């Protein structure tokens, strides 16, 4: 097939993602340059839902200038019936990639970590807290990890393993809540499992996330700095939890 976005024609090479209201296509332009078009159908969307999309688009727009750790959005076309967004094409999402590889290089993990931190930090500067970080929110774009969404818009092909105790306790959120979710991801690339994956019952799991008494397992590893970063990220009390700016000045992110 084919599609037009602001007079520019793109040919559909493959469909990258499936969403209830959206699809992601791998496409090529007239110049034969690859791009990803997120198509969102607006035929049956509530006004509240519409506002969220407008917020996530506006966010992708301003940040562009601030950082390259956020996926580049080249162009967009919005109508009552649909939303078309011209973005850069990544090799793969971080979740799909993680499942594929049994073991991850220490150097790669350090590079991906510094990229995640730098991107999340940018969103925080503007006052945005994702509160829903998971690997799928990340995308490998030629050795660089980029942030796809701020979580306002619907995710595509959910988990509870990356949820911070303060989210569940409120039932508040702070940039420190994003640190918890990131620490889980890092903990996953260091131990191959999320801190609470071992609990079957999702109710018991939420209890495990919020129980001070429950103690997270931190097995001995060659990288002491790496071990230190995890321990510092997964402190149940956010006031006692490390910050992104501090994490950027850590030995692990700066010393190999
Ligand atoms: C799982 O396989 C892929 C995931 C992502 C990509 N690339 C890519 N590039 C830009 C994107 C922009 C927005 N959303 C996605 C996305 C979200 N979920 N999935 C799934 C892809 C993008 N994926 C891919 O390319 C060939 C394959």
């Amino acid at each position: 097939q084919s599609m037009s976005v602001k007079g520019r024609i793109y040919s559909i090479l493959k469909q990258i993602g499936s969403g209830g209201s959206s699809k992601v296509f791998q496409v090529l332009n007239e110049k034969k340059q690859i791009y990803a078009i997120k198509y969102v159908n607006l035929e049956e969307a509530d006004n509240q839902t519409l506002d969220s999309y407008r917020n996530e688009i506006a966010y992708l727009n301003k940040l562009q200038q601030h950082s390259d750790k956020i996926i580049r959005l080249y162009d967009y076309e919005i109508t009552d019936q649909y939303i078309y967004m011209v973005m850069e094409c990544g090799n793969i999402d971080l979740n799909s990639w993680l499942k594929k590889k049994k073991s991850i290089d220490p150097w790669e993990r350090k590079s991906y970590w510094k990229n995640m931190l730098e991107a999340v930090h940018t969103i925080h500067q503007h006052g945005i807290v994702h509160s829903d970080l998971k690997p799928a929110n990340f995308l490998i774009v030629d050795g660089m990890l980029k942030l796809i969404d701020f979580g306002i818009a619907n995710q595509m092909q959910g988990t509870v393993n990356y949820m911070p105790p303060e989210a569940i306790k409120d039932m508040k959120i702070s940039p420190k809540s994003d640190v918890w979710s990131l620490g889980c991801i890092l903990y996953y690339m260091t131990y191959g499992k999320t801190p609470f994956q071992q609990i079957i019952n999702q109710i018991s799991k939420l209890h495990a996330i919020i129980d001070p008494n429950h103690e997270i397992e931190f097995p001995d590893i060659p990288e002491k700095d790496l071990q230190d970063v995890l321990k510092c990220c997964l402190k149940r009390d956010p006031k006692q939890r490390i910050s992104i700016p501090e994490l950027l000045a850590h030995p692990y992110v700066q010393i190999q």
